[PDB]
């Protein structure tokens, strides 16, 4: 959820 | 949710 | 939701 | 390398 | 190498 | 190498 | 957002 | 957002 | 979010 | 919501 | 909501 | 919620 | 961006 | 970002 | 990012 | 700047 | 900067 | 810098 | 400076 | 700088 | 500098 | 043989 | 055989 | 056989 | 560009 | 650069 | 550029 | 670069 | 560039 | 680089 | 082609 | 092609 | 193909 | 075919 | 095929 | 084939 | 598909 | 699919 | 598939 | 014939 | 024929 | 035929 | 069909 | 067909 | 069929 | 007879 | 008879 | 005869 | 390898 | 190897 | 190897 | 993609 | 893909 | 991939 | 193929 | 295939 | 001796 | 295949 | 002597 | 002696 959840796949 | 959530693919 | 979710594909 | 099926909330 | 079927809440 | 199935909270 | 209510109320 | 509800109230 | 509540109340 | 001191920020 | 101090920056 | 000093940074 | 305060060169 | 601040150069 | 504070050069 | 630094927010 | 630092944020 | 530096953030 | 770069060389 | 770099030499 | 780099010598 | 000189992100 | 001079991200 | 100077992230 | 000197000089 | 082509990409 | 001197010089 | 074909990334 | 001097000088 | 072809990738 | 891709890329 | 990506990538 | 990737990749 | 639903990709 | 249901990818 | 099901990849 | 898959049916 | 897949239903 | 799977059914 | 419900799909 | 229900898929 | 309940699928 | 009646009658 | 009557009568 | 007679009748 | 029978020869 | 039956030769 | 019966020879 | 004599119901 | 002489109900 | 004499309800 | 290849190499 | 492959080496 | 392989080394 | 003389067959 | 004459057969 | 490069289905 | 002369037969 | 490249399904 | 590269089902 808060925050940033990053993968370029 | 708040915040951002960033993957190119 | 609030933020941004950027992803160019 | 660019941009599958993607869609986001 | 990017983006395959990706979707985000 | 770049990005699967993939899709996050 | 994916049959989200994302609200302070 | 995964039928998520992110709210202070 | 996976069928997430994500707040302070 | 009680005291409003709840802000990203 | 109670006090109303709920804002991203 | 009690008192409101529930904020990231 | 809440707090708006980016600028580049 | 909360509490906006990035400025590249 | 909460307490934004970024700057790269 | 030789041109560059482009972002969402 | 020989141009660079492009970011979602 | 001989460019570089990118981040989600 | 983010596209396809699709290009024999 | 991000995209697919699919280019034969 | 993120990309597949997907390129015969 | 594209036997050009191609040099861009 | 591309036999060009492919010199970027 | 594409015998280019293939030189980039 | 925080005192900027950009220049072949 | 000290010669042609060159891309502050 | 926190002082910038990108420059051939 | 002191020839030519450069691409600051 | 926290004090730059990026440069063929 | 005291050539040609470069990539600050 | 239930998602076609068929591509020297 | 349940997903097809049959492709010298 | 049930989630095809048959590629000299 | 009784029950016409075959569709090659 | 009775309940024709037949595609190849 | 009594309940068409078949699909090759 | 290179090509293929042909059928009676 | 390298081509293949070939049937009488 | 390098192409097979070829079936009377 | 007797009740009509004979049919291929 | 007696009840009709008599149909390959 | 009695009761027709009587198909291959 | 050899002198065959295939037949629901 | 061999002399056959294929039929629901 | 081999003076067969194939039927639910 | 209902279907198909095929055989190239 | 309902079905299909081959043989190429 | 229902179904299907092959043999190439 | 082709094709005898064959005729079929 | 290829096809004799052969005719199916 | 191939097709002998064959013929089948 | 089904004939008869008779071809001497 | 099926055929009398009757092909000297 | 079926055919009569009649082919001297 | 990365070659010449392919058939997808 | 990474030369020449090929065939997804 | 027909020395031809012969590559097809 | 890393030669030449293949068939995905 | 065919002293072909036969190399086909 | 066909003193070919004979290499097809």
């Amino acid at each position: 959820g808060x925050g940033g959840n990053d993968n370029x796949g």
